[PDB]
């Protein structure tokens, strides 16, 4: 059965199987990343397949993990840049660490449903 | 005020000012790119700022055109805009997989105006 989840700005976003079985069988539906920009406007994007692809990336793991964490190598907390919306928060549109500094107090949320098959 | 537009699969997508003025003053609102994948599932993306950014690319021009065309030019198709994780080049990375998208539907709707 599907289980909704909700993360907010600053969360370390870790997705875990309920019984420590393999993360590669974790599936997602209706996942929406929402954020504000420095002018205060809202942006949203469906990131369901990004998340499904992340779980499927563990298919070949010999020692299969029971979780995966969004940050990357530094478990980067959820912020306006956690998922790319082309034209808004991509590094062509925000091409500097200084330019990205303006987005430091913008809100961000991640909601969706997960399950294991 | 804002004017609606709508483009369908295989249309040549050209945005044109109505008075032959510079296209760098065209702006967009509520632009959504929708497409189907080879399995039949529907996908959508907000492409409002992608389109604003194309128009903005003409701000510095000495002799700006009165139009720009999504593009030589490629008619609207499932790859006309990128939805990360679905139709990007890391996800559809081989020629046999790309071929499966050839018949997929694609639609572009939004509002436009001169500012």
């Amino acid at each position: 059965g599907w289980s909704p989840f909700k993360y907010s700005k600053g969360n370390t976003v870790t997705f875990k199987t309920p019984d420590e079985s393999s993360i590669a069988y974790m599936r997602f539906r209706n996942c929406v990343f929402t954020f504000t920009d420095p002018k205060g406007s809202l942006h949203s994007i469906d990131v369901t397949e990004v998340l499904n692809n992340m779980a499927k990336g563990f298919r070949d793991a010999q020692n299969p993990p029971s979780s995966f964490t969004l940050g990357g190598h530094c478990q980067a907390p959820l912020n306006a840049f956690s998922f790319v919306l082309p034209g808004v928060n991509d590094r062509a549109t925000v091409a500097t660490a200084d330019e990205a500094k303006k987005w430091e107090n913008c809100d961000a949320t991640l909601t969706g449903l997960q399950r294991i098959i």
